[PDB]
């Protein structure tokens, strides 16, 4: 009988889909397909690390539902993934965040029964991290996921994401194009596929306004999900063949085009990923080559984010 | 290579998941599992009919993306599904709705590039239907999908939803519990499975203040997605064994419990479905029986619509 024990067994195994209009309109020579991480149970790639970081820590005997309080600073999708996972497996979870985070995302975390603690909006993610550290020190048995440093983050991408790409393309994949958040996705795929296919190339994506992997300064940008303004510990920097930078407006416009010309409602990072993949596919040396690009999230979350953001902007003017 | 041509090929094939806390805490004797329609590409059961109603019409040679303007009087998940399908297959799509529609669902429809035609609030759904008819009659080749009347609606559920339930339970399924919106889901499942297993039982769900299938009067309610205030043409009332009515607050509460106790963020109609399933599963005669419950949508959409009306 095909009945899952709980929702955490339903993450990953996401499909590939070809693009029928955008690459053609852009005169692409390479072949672009999208991996739909938006089709995870809670609609983002995170679901893979939300589940595995906890599974890994359980399997190692570090954590237990009856005793361990989970803690993590997070203003993005990892919080949602952890909240779902914790509710499914019976964990108490505390998430810390800046007050600036969308009300929609706060309601999402609370809906899953996560405990929220807000931190000053000016202190950014830095205040959230410091507060998260206190809470772990305050609670015996407590455990910090540390998504940017946790080895089980790239591990799950090695074990699942990479194998799905390898199998579904039957070894034909020539490129991965992936925006870097924690860097877990691109790293796991790079580690596995480069070891089987040395010709396989790895293309990282980051905001133009925060071009840190390219060697520039960190900065404010609007590509939610990528570009944390430092180089994450879990990122295998040695495996990256190229970084492409994408403006906020490019990322947004290609997101609009994915929705309207392909029927793929996606977050802004999907638009960033595609933008970079388009440039890559236009290069003559890449004709006939198979480019896998990640859609990190379904776009409905981002849409309500933009809606609440617009409401707040109009009431804060003058 | 295992690569879909487009997103419409990624619809359905949704998983079953067991519940580990709610039925146990309610002293259930039957076994409850949820079918997660929230895992469709645009996060609702609708994706099946949005795609298939268009697909069926193409194979009948009635429509073509190059010439056909699609039209439907809908504000809800069907609109979203049709908009995704139209965008994926290259169709122009016009959706009509009263001007009293939630901006989140309007925003979603525009995100997919659907054309929206708003109708007066005073006219309700009837005004949207009438305007949709006028648009159709005005445009040569234009085609209305008519979700409540279209036979391809129950068809897709016969061909996919029912087969997935049958196969995934290896024929062991004893009950389907599903709220009725168009009634396509419950009808398609009933038709196929009752044919294969006469003992199999069909339990419909409707709102307490609109108990129309039970034989009552249409009224207002908060269970989004079900209870349209009439019996749809596509619903096969003859195949239903029992109707359970659920209140707004019961549906909402069980929705909350799905989120917090199972990690299954679901719409309010999932809460209503589960509520009915719990009562069913508490009956001694149903001990050990396998109850399949529809989760019609992922709950992010509904949570979002709630918050915007808390500002409106
Ligand atoms: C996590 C995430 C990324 C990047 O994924 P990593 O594995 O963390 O590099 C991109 N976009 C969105 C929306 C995300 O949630
Ligand atoms: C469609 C829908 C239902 C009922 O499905 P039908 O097949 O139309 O009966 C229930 N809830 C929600 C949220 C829906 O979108």
């Amino acid at each position: 009988m095909r009945i899952a024990h709980d929702v955490t067994e339903l993450v990953g195994r996401t499909p590939l889909v070809q693009l029928n209009r955008i690459p053609q309109a852009e005169g692409c020579l390479g072949r672009i397909v999208m991996k739909l991480e938006g089709m995870n149970p809670a609609a983002s790639v995170k679901d893979r690390i939300g589940t595995h970081m906890i599974n890994s820590a359980e399997k190692a005997g570090l954590i237990n539902p009856e005793t361990t309080v989970l803690v993590e600073p997070t203003s993005g999708n990892t919080g949602i993934a952890l909240a779902m996972t914790a509710a499914a497996k019976g964990y108490r979870l505390i998430l810390t965040m800046p007050e600036t985070m969308s009300l929609e995302r706060r309601a999402m975390l609370k809906a899953y029964g996560a405990t929220l603690e807000l931190t000053p909006g000016s202190q950014g993610m830095k205040g959230a991290i410091l507060r998260a550290q206190q809470i772990v020190d305050s609670i015996p048995g407590a455990y910090m996921l540390q998504q940017f440093r946790n080895p089980s983050n790239p591990e799950i991408h090695r074990l699942t994401t990479a194998e799905e790409i390898w199998q579904d393309t039957e070894g034909q994949v020539d490129f991965i194009v992936a925006g870097v958040g924690t860097g877990g996705t691109i790293t796991g795929v790079a580690e596995v596929i480069k070891s089987r296919k040395p010709s396989f190339q790895v293309v990282a994506v980051e905001p133009f306004n925060s071009p840190v992997i390219s060697g520039g300064n960190p900065g404010p940008h609007k590509i939610q999900g990528i570009g944390a303004g430092f180089i994450p510990e879990v990122l295998r920097t040695d495996l990256i063949d190229e970084v492409i930078t994408v403006s906020d407006e490019e990322a947004f416009q290609f997101g609009r085009r994915l929705a309207k010309e392909e029927g793929l409602l996606s977050g802004i990072s999907s638009g960033a990923n595609l933008c970079a993949a388009i440039q890559l596919a236009q290069r003559p040396e890449n004709e006939g080559k198979l480019i896998v690009v990640i859609q990190p999230s379904f776009g409905e979350r981002y849409l309500s984010t933009l809606m609440f953001q617009n409401i707040e902007e109009r009431e804060l003017t003058l």
